[PDB]
């Protein structure tokens, strides 16, 4: 269930799983390719592929 979201400033950012939103923010809650958490504002993710899973 992993994705690519395509941001608002030009950036391709590949996500470890399904992001969501944060409870305690509102930000968009993610984890990279590294396996950190991370946050970016929705307004700043224009959209999200779908990466099929390859295993």
């Amino acid at each position: 269930p992993n994705y690519v979201m395509h941001t608002n400033d030009g950036r391709s950012i590949v996500t470890d799983g399904k992001p969501q939103t944060d409870n305690d923010t509102g930000m968009i809650s993610y984890k990279d390719a590294n396996g950190n958490k991370q946050q970016i504002n929705r307004t700043d993710v224009k959209e999200m592929v779908a990466l099929e899973n390859l295993e």
